[PDB]
């Protein structure tokens, strides 16, 4: 047996804000946080859009000093982590920073730092790399710069599931908790690919919508006309905590992580099956592992990217899951607004998922217009829709075929 | 109730040979793989030499096809993993597919495929990076493709802790299979960080030797004239398997993973506490999870990486630990010989603390001519020692102030 994981505070940096609540009130009111990028020519490329954090102040955060030592996905990581503890309430001591660790991922890290030093490195040699190179641009940074700066001693590690790593992320750290090997833990995830290397990247492998006319309807997730998905900046990052523990000092509970699953399609590198088998398999092993008969959820935060394959095969997973009850849940994908965070789409749909179950309202999947073939559930096409949720999954799926679903559930 | 964890399969690249036993046998007879670097020009760098795989053969394992679309780091993970399988003897099929897993990390993943297509992308523009550039080039990749390869639909991930990956990948996946999540895991890392963003990058932090002379006798743990750590490239791979199901199917087993130990320095990005206080906590951490008296270590392969604040820290942690019992113990860093393989550092290591149990012989610390102040322990200087081991320990500590520590005893 096993400790009960509860959530107490969460911090983000999305395209619809830069912090939580202004990300949720984009979410419930439908609003696009994609836009053409901006300070950088992609006269080259053939997407010239995406989802990039509009406005970001390091200097609430970080000294200018600090800040030049990291790549945006960590100041990004950081700056929701700091949101979260805070958020949380949670006052480290030398009494408990032994139990307090980090788990804060990214799926592709410092690409932005890569390509400044590579182009120091093509255009004067290596003496002109940067020192603070390797520890300013390494996927555990974002651990070891939150647990330095708040002194966690607890549990320190990242997790790297590409399009999977928030949802991967903060489920190993609610295993942390449960088998009591720390009481609190910092989890989610961070990205910042929005450079020539990852639109160019995605690009060469025709994975991203081309829609450079229209972009706030270029992410329509299951409609008939999507073409790819979009490329988004940001971060998530939750606060889990033991029950007894949040209930000892008296913290606000946003909701409870009852179940974690895991799979691979171990199919192909970049296509899930066409029947979404693998996605079926990791929601299956979430309920269980929560203890819940798939009759009791109410809403699926979906990986839901806008891709022609990806969209069809998780609708044929939750069918297969689900049964009947597939057409009673409410399924979305905030991807319609956000596009897909990569690393950090499983850390702000987590986020999504917990205030679906605070406000009792699934958010909507905007430009579904013309639901694709197959694609005939409770989609929540357009609007917000208020509704009982007493259980909430979050999907995420990644190149390798690598599946994480999250369950969390109302406390009381 | 939490399950009893073996090793049943293991397998390698590392600058001593292709596989385990060729490697293994280069340990015992305290040779070196390090040597001038071959494969690019470095006259601009301030470091010139490196632990390379000689004369891999990526066609023993993967067609020419698939291979050129994957960066050397992912070609190494899957190398050591085909060995490590092979070597357990296991059979997937349908009945077992979903309860086994994998969890291979690096520190760093396709440096040399992303600094190749940064130039692409500076020298041409964005329409000549690969459309194999993402999936040939992330860290969760090793995972993915080998859950491709072998049809293994179990728990599915990366880590990157960057010079601890290796220590935590073996332990979590230990951690998976002990609360039930998986039967089997291939657990550990590969790296290739020698390229001119890796050896430019560390070249630029000073965290290298610079002993162009003599690039054998650079790695030197403990020696008064060490002067930073060695680059070295591989992999290492282990099957880690429940104790009743490799009973069952008559498994030849290597040695129990008994003990997994965690924790956070919370000091500096790049040099842990002069006292090795975080190394201490993780040490102790393992030996509690393993229920062992500290007097039962026979046997420590250190993190030992041959930098002026790593080594002795080292020695603090341990006498720290083990007080008088310091003494009685043997404790050598076979990173003498293969030198740093940063997140495959914990993954050869774990493995040769294992072979250390098989054989009962202490690996020799190879140019430790003049051990510095408080390096009074046995650090097996020069030769192979054989002697009682009972228990292992084997530790890594990475940037961010990251630890781990695997404890691994002979089973009966
Ligand atoms: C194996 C696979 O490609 N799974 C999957 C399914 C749907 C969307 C996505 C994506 O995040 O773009 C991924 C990665
Ligand atoms: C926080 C820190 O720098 N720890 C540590 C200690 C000793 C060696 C090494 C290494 O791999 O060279 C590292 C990374």
């Amino acid at each position: 047996s096993r400790r009960r994981v509860v959530i107490t505070g969460m911090g983000m940096l999305s395209p619809l804000g830069l912090d939580v609540p202004s990300s949720w009130e984009g979410i419930l009111a439908g609003r696009s946080g994609i836009a053409p990028i901006e300070h950088m020519d992609l006269s080259a490329y053939s997407t010239r859009f995406g989802g990039s954090v509009k406005g970001f102040n390091v200097e609430e955060y970080l000294s200018a000093k600090e800040a030049r030592k990291l790549d945006l996905f960590i100041q990004y990581g950081l700056a929701a982590s700091f949101q979260a503890v805070r958020d949380s309430g949670l006052e480290v001591t030398d009494a408990n920073r032994e139990r307090i660790g980090v788990s804060m991922g990214s799926g592709i890290g410092g690409l932005t730092n890569i390509e400044n030093n590579c182009r120091s490195l093509f255009e004067q040699g290596p003496r002109r790399i940067s020192p603070f190179f390797v520890p300013g641009s390494i996927i555990n940074m974002v651990s070891g710069f939150l647990s330095i700066h708040l002194g966690l001693q607890g549990p320190n590690y990242a997790l790297t599931t590409a399009q999977t790593t928030g949802t991967h992320s903060i489920g190993m750290a609610a295993r942390n908790i449960a088998y009591g090997e720390a009481d609190v833990m910092v989890a989610g995830g961070s990205e910042m690919a929005a450079c020539g290397l990852g639109l160019g990247g995605f690009g060469a492998a025709r994975a991203l919508s081309t829609r450079n006319d229209e972009p706030t309807r270029a992410s329509r997730p299951w409609d008939r006309d999507r073409d790819g998905f979009v490329l988004s900046d940001g971060s998530g990052a939750l606060v889990l905590e033991e029950l007894e523990h949040a209930r000892a000092r008296g913290a606000r509970i946003y909701a409870e992580l009852v179940g974690f699953g895991m799979s691979g399609d171990a199919f192909h590198m970049t296509a899930p099956p066409e029947d979404g088998a693998g996605a079926a398999r990791c929601m299956k092993n979430a309920l269980r592992d929560a203890g819940l008969d798939p009759r009791q959820v109410d809403y699926i935060n979906a990986h839901g990217t806008s891709t022609p394959a990806g969209d069809i095969a998780e609708i044929a997973a939750v069918k297969s899951v689900f049964g009947e009850h597939a057409h009673a849940l409410s399924m979305s994908s905030t991807k319609s607004m956000t596009g897909h965070l990569l690393g950090a789409a499983g850390a702000v749909e987590a986020i999504f998922s917990v205030l679906a179950l605070r406000d009792q309202v699934a958010p909507p999947t905007i430009n579904l217009d013309n639901p694709d073939e197959g694609c005939d559930l409770d989609l929540v096409a357009h609007e917000a829709k208020p509704r009982k949720i007493d259980v909430a999954l979050s999907n995420s799926f990644g190149f390798g075929g690598t599946n994480g679903t999250l369950v969390f559930r109302r406390f009381a």
